[PDB]
């Protein structure tokens, strides 16, 4: 699909068998997502944002289907205000920006 | 131009006569630059990020050439730690995702 900006960016997916709404966000390196429960081990970590830092829990190879288009790698989780999709997803997904 | 993503999207922008560099940033609402000396009148603000919110500067029809694209609204200016083209901008330089 083409997507114009005029309203966030936000994509079905769907992660650990659960169904999600995520935003595309060009400007996440990785991809975060609000705390849900997740197969595996994961390791402690803490990302930076707007507002500061927070700990997130990082999972290696996760599947992800977004939008139709599977994918897998890093998934951040915890207490992040917005599920987003960053670019170690979308370069998976074949997504760019035009203008 | 086609920006793909294997790389952070950052743009050179013009904005009260300085040279910048700031993220295309699908995942932003509006745009928000680090501290900065802007002309006119601001107004009060707090925005919602990862680690929680900061206050910031509203400037309104404030100019951007980004990538030699003149926009024209609003900018937060305040403690980001990376510069930010969020939406309201984007989609006035004809930005869209691709996928
Ligand atoms: C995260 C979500 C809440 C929206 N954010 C946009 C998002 O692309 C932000 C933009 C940003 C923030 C801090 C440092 C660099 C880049 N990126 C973002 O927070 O991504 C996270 C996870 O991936 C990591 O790489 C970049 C830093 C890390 S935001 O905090 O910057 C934001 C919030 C409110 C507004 C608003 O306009 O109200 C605009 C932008």
């Amino acid at each position: 699909p083409q997507i114009t900006l005029w309203q966030r960016p936000l994509v079905t997916i769907k992660i650990g068998g659960q169904l999600k709404e995520a935003l595309l966000d060009t400007g996440a390196d990785d991809t975060v997502l609000e705390e849900m429960s997740l197969p595996g081990r994961w390791k402690p970590k803490m990302i930076g944002g707007i507002g500061g830092f927070i700990k997130v829990r990082q999972y290696d190879q996760i599947l992800i289907e977004i939008c139709g288009h599977k994918a897998i790698g890093t998934v951040l989780v915890g207490p992040t205000p917005v599920n987003i999709i960053g670019r170690n997803l979308l370069t998976q997904i074949g997504c760019t920006l035009n203008f």
